[PDB]
């Protein structure tokens, strides 16, 4: 079991987990991916077993009012995803306390996330993870004129 | 009629609006706003009419990910309030149209919001405003160490 961050070497790997785990074309991911690797508060953990990718993690660190903290800056999980034959192997476990650890760095002391308020599979894995519930919200957009 | 920015001359009256849209003490609330006033990405208007306040919107611009949003940067409603006797004036409307205009200084093509998922009479008045509703989210945190 090896953890290693994301390059443009791993740009592969990181895009077949990421199309699992988000759904989106291609070139938006590619694209979406290449800004990752050039930002400052910008996580990209890749797992690997037997030479071959099997988990990822993306992170950041959120300024902005983030619902639910209680400190900022924090800790945010953009989301992570593990292939389903690796699962139950305790490698999200492994990815996200390297994720804390990284977030510790730049002295955040809160870690949190989000997920759909339908996506129970995701709410049992943050549960897994550590994680607390704190409040659901309803977003809404508008354009202007 | 008069729609005009908060200032250090109108804190009282921002306060006696603002504290009826968010429960905290008087002495937190005025350090909040003294911070939001020195912030170029925050707007505060306060809406006049017979020499008396009766309305309030704070919003600000995010450059982090906002659930929904398509674009970036975006605008962000923080909260408006009205006073229950003039909710009829179409006094909200006319102060979302000023931050609009205000966010369309950093172009921003979006106005974001969110709102507690059981404070549905918050639903009926961002659906009265423009608003759609994009994303219902459940959030998570975590303590670091
Ligand atoms: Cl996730
Ligand atoms: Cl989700
Ligand atoms: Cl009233
Ligand atoms: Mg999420
Ligand atoms: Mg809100």
């Amino acid at each position: 079991m090896n953890i290693k961050p994301a390059s443009e070497a791993s740009l592969k790997d990181w895009l077949e987990l990421r199309n699992k785990l988000w759904s989106d074309s291609e070139a938006s991911h590619l694209q979406e991916m290449h800004q990752l690797l050039a930002e400052k508060y910008a996580l990209q953990l890749l797992a690997y077993s037997d030479h071959q990718a099997i988990a990822m993690l993306e992170a950041s660190i959120r300024f902005e009012y983030v619902n639910g903290t209680e400190t900022s800056p924090v800790g945010f999980l953009e989301g992570i995803y593990v292939l389903p034959a690796h699962r139950r192997s305790g490698v999200a476990t492994m990815l996200i306390r390297q994720a804390e650890v990284w977030a510790k760095q730049f002295s955040c002391t809160e870690f949190a996330s989000d997920a759909a308020l339908d996506n129970v599979i995701s709410h049992a894995m943050h549960r897994s993870l550590g994680f607390q519930e704190t409040e659901k919200v309803v977003y809404f957009s508008k354009k202007i004129d």
